[PDB]
């Protein structure tokens, strides 16, 4: 005989300190009988809301606290009701980051902020602005260096520079943020983006430059500087780079502002072991060896545990952590965020490969921040849409034994309009209806080469859940189904393909 749910499983990211937090794990197990695995799955914060309630989902989830307003609007998180004198163990402000409509949703862990990291034998006065550093790349690259690498694919490492002159996320007064209010696409922050799209022209850093290329680089002492924060000094520490950290140039004279994020500890609404859980991240995580466990297999940052933040702000770099954060802007933890990042990663992206000047890319961005809840409606209608013409066709088909398709020569759903209140034309989502043959089956277009669908991250996702797999499709032959959409997709302006009819016999 045995037993089942006398375990916790955790979810953390692989950047993070996650054979310390096993460590904390075995002394929980050690106390209490009960075992606890840490897991860190590939994107686990996608991961999370899909399989929450399965038993695949993990009792508890790691993550910067930007995630989980998202989370708790849907109802994925137990609430978190601390005694006031374990409250008072943790920075006010650290609360602050985990605290949505007037609810805990976390446990707040530790204040992350990137900061300027730079090797103090290449570089002993690393630059102080921005602006300084095409002629500092200049003359290092004279002498086989670069001046520095940083990855350029995750908006939360180039976010700093745009919003240094100007650029925010959303407008923010008294308490609220103002999701409808968004300034990706203000002067300042086509003026960030412009210079770092001017610095990969310039041939100053290369466009596909990512985290494990420039850890390698600044690790080997290739590179003079780097962007990172606390998590990444354990691997420099190991490195032969004798590294400062440090406040993090300015542009236009103003300080760099990166979004600072708290590690964060949500627990699973849909855990049997909610108490379990509060009682290992209270008092076995939240004390001064469960957090030292995590902090010496990677550096936490600045810790929301009092105690032990104070033990460890005698360390500069934990001072130079907290100077950039200052300077900085706590992450909203609403559930658009989500869009925001989304949009903004698709902006950089492209402004940098030359496909969208920075005005269109902040264009484009500015619109899909503030989008994701009329993107749920649009999702809405093309799914009414999409049921009622699979149920005219499967009438059509019950009463004439033949397959409803839309005549060579036309387009339109016209041969089904005996069998609809109302006729569809174009999706919701952009793209002309028409009914064609693929195969054996019948399948709904959506759109056309030169006018398709548009669709976020957030839509397919949605579109898969509510219409279900097997079913929706990029690209189809003449005889078979090609691409199938999946959660992961984004879709820009390209024909949908929805199975209508799976067999004609
Ligand atoms: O399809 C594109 C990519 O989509 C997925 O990445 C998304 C995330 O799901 C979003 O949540 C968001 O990510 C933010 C993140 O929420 C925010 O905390 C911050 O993440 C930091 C983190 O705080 C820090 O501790 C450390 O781990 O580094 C992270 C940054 O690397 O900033 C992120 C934004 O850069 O937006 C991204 C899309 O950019 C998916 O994970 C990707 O694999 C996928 O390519």
């Amino acid at each position: 005989m045995k037993i089942e749910e006398g375990k916790l499983v955790i979810w953390i990211n692989g950047d993070k300190g996650y054979n310390g937090l096993a460590e904390v794990g075995k002394k929980f197990e050690k106390d209490t009988g009960i075992k606890v695995t840490v897991e860190h799955p590939d994107k686990l914060e996608e991961k999370f809301p899909q399989v929450a309630a399965t038993g695949d989902g993990p009792d508890i989830i790691f993550w910067a606290h930007d995630r989980f307003g998202g989370y708790a609007q849907s109802g994925l998180l137990a609430e978190i009701t601390p005694a006031a004198a374990f409250q008072d163990k943790l920075y006010p402000f650290t609360w602050d980051a985990v605290r949505y409509n007037g609810k805990l949703i976390a446990y707040p862990i530790a204040v992350e902020a990137l900061s300027l990291i730079y090797n103090k034998d290449l570089l002993p006065n690393p630059p102080k602005t921005w602006e300084e550093i095409p002629a500092l790349d200049k003359e290092l690259k004279a002498k086989g260096k670069s001046a520095l690498m940083f990855n350029l694919q995750e908006p939360y490492f180039t976010w700093p520079l745009i919003a240094a002159d100007g650029g925010y996320a959303f407008k923010y007064a008294a308490g609220k943020y103002d999701i409808k209010d968004v300034g990706v696409d203000n002067a300042g922050a086509k003026a960030g983006l412009t210079f770092l799209v001017d610095l990969i022209k310039n041939k100053h850093m290369n466009a596909d430059t990512d985290y494990s290329i420039a850890e390698a680089a600044f690790n080997k002492g290739e590179t003079a500087m780097t962007i990172n924060g606390p998590w990444a000094w354990s691997n420099i520490d190991t490195s032969a780079v004798n590294y400062g950290v440090t406040v993090l140039p300015t542009f236009k004279g103003q300080p760099s502002k990166p979004f600072v994020g708290v590690l964060s500890a949500g627990i699973n609404a849909a855990s049997p072991n909610k108490e379990l859980a509060k009682e290992f991240l209270e008092n076995y995580l939240l004390t001064d060896e469960g957090l030292e466990a995590v902090n010496k297999d990677k550096p936490l940052g600045a810790v929301a545990l009092k105690s032990y933040e104070e033990e460890l702000a005698k360390d500069p770099r934990i001072a130079a952590t907290m100077e950039n954060a200052q300077k900085g802007e706590i992450m909203p933890n609403i559930p658009q965020m989500s869009a925001f990042w989304y949009a903004v990663r698709t902006a950089v992206i492209n402004a940098a490969s030359g496909r969208q000047t920075v005005d269109a890319a902040l264009a484009a961005a500015q619109t899909n921040a503030a989008a994701s809840n009329i993107n749920k409606a649009k999702v809405a209608s093309v799914e009414s849409d999409y049921s009622s013409v699979k149920s005219a066709a499967l009438s059509y088909y019950s009463d004439t034994n033949k397959i409803p398709v839309t005549p060579d020569g036309q387009t339109g759903l016209s041969v089904l309009e005996t069998y609809m209140e109302s006729l569809p034309d174009k999706a919701d989502i952009g793209g002309k209806y028409k009914l064609i043959k693929v195969g054996n089956k019948l399948v709904l277009q959506i759109g056309t080469n030169d006018e398709g669908v548009t669709l976020t991250e957030a839509q397919s996702a949605k579109l898969l859940s509510d219409i279900g797999e097997n079913k929706i499709y990029t690209s189809v032959t003449a005889d078979n189904l090609g691409n199938p959409l999946t959660s992961n997709t984004k879709v820009d302006n390209k024909v949908l393909y929805i199975v209508l009819i799976d067999n004609t016999v």
